[PDB]
């Protein structure tokens, strides 16, 4: 009856708590998806036990083996029984698992390093100076792939043959590319991850331009699962109370 | 199979009346951002539809005595219409009684003024009275004042509930004539959607201030249970990633601006 919560640890979303080498369970962690997590239960009811995903991905399916690997797979085979986590509502996986409504609005932004000469992603699909990239086994390595929008399509092209690889395993990793590359580096990264580091020290980073798309992150239940009704409503009440925004704020606070 | 009857509401440009309408018939009488949106969403689900504007209307609201749902709620609950396809916000109590699909445009409660108004705010307005404001009947924004537990939109909802005269309008063209008539001294809380429609419309005399007041978005809506429910989602989610969507709200909001 202890309801198994899966999650990825992305700050400020779940961040491992200082000196948690000596907690235990879910006071380990912290952040705005272990706030949430605790509005969400508290409104239906039930126990949870926060576990992070395995493998450390979002979720993608492997078109080899047709296999979700991530979060998603940890629904899709069982592992879990709801994921609360920066998880990027799409066409593809909400054929595999359900959605609540939005908690949290993105786009797809780009990330350049302070007083890099770029205004736009036509601006990046027109040099090849400074190089860019995104996160692997993610909803905007996915855009990309699919867009057949002139821009993005161009932008692709150059992004899946680049040599050495502009794909990173994590967030983080993405982040220390564009302060190290001079300028040379622009990350391709959801704008509510971007707007986080934006304020963060050394303050050296910049989100440029508009957002590429518009879109949002849902908690997330397996196909024909009990509990996605009372976790939708849940959202939705602590929207409506006002309660998200108040966590944006805590977490996003200056 | 059968013809889907499709419930939607006069809101510009959302739903429009074409030029000549009058010697026209059936779904051809009608233009708009969600003419063109019910025009895609039927082709991926394979279906034919049949727009019908909302006898009363309305949006939406539960009367608190009788327990009945009007508006194209209504609709749905009482099974006069097969969908919705409308600048319909998605909200707590309406999800309790239909199901909406992904949010396909988003909005914020704001307000509009008359350029030159001294208001800023939402704290700025509930700080005066020489300014009145007010919302639309029978919609989410009037329910999310009433609702409302934080301190200046409780105030302000204190405010508007007992106002003489009312403050309240029943169609968003008679708020914004309102605004356009008071000579700065009525305030017109809608959402943002609208106000940035009108806000590039002659005679150019309005504006939005400060930020939104809320986060939400529009949906399509279905009675719950419906089979259509899971294909019109993942209609939605389609036209978004094709970037339809975004193609649709330049299309009708700014593409054909009247304001520079
Ligand atoms: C179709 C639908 N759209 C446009 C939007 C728009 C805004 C937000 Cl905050 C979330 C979504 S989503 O993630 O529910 N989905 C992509
Ligand atoms: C909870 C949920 N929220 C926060 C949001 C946020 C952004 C958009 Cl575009 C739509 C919605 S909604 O209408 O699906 N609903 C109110
Ligand atoms: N939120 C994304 C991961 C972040 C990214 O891909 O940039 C997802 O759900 O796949
Ligand atoms: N979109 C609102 C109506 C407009 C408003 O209330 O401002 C609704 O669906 O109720």
């Amino acid at each position: 009856k202890t309801v198994v919560v899966t999650t990825i640890l992305e700050s400020p979303y779940v961040m491992m708590k200082k000196n948690h080498e000596m907690l235990e369970g879910n006071e380990r962690y912290e952040g705005y998806c272990v706030d949430l997590a605790a509005e969400i239960a508290k409104h239906c009811g039930f126990k949870y036990k926060l576990t992070i995903v395995g493998d450390g991905k979002y979720g993608a399916r492997d078109a080899d083996t047709k296999i979700w690997n991530g979060m998603v797979g940890e629904l899709v085979y069982g592992k879990a029984d709801i994921a609360i986590a920066p998880l990027t509502i799409t066409y593809v996986r909400e054929e595999v698992i359900d959605f609540s409504k939005p908690f949290m609005s993105l786009g797809i932004s780009i990330m350049i390093k302070k007083g890099t000469p770029i205004e736009s992603a036509e601006d990046l699909s027109k040099q090849t100076e400074i190089a860019y990239g995104t996160l692997d086994s993610g909803s905007t390595k996915e855009f990309f792939r699919r867009s057949k929008i002139a821009v993005f399509d161009k932008m692709w092209t150059y992004m899946r043959s680049a040599e050495p690889s502009v794909f990173v395993r994590t967030t983080a990793e993405g982040v220390a590319r564009v302060r190290k590359s001079k300028g040379k580096y622009a990350y391709l990264l959801e704008s509510t991850m971007n707007e986080y580091i934006e304020q963060r020290k050394p303050c050296d980073t910049m989100k440029v331009g508009g957002n590429l798309d518009s879109k949002g992150y849902g908690i997330a239940t397996p196909k024909g699962s009990s509990l996605g009704n009372a976790v939708n409503l849940a959202v939705l009440k602590l929207s409506e109370q006002g309660l998200l925004d108040k966590l944006k704020n805590k977490w996003w606070y200056d």
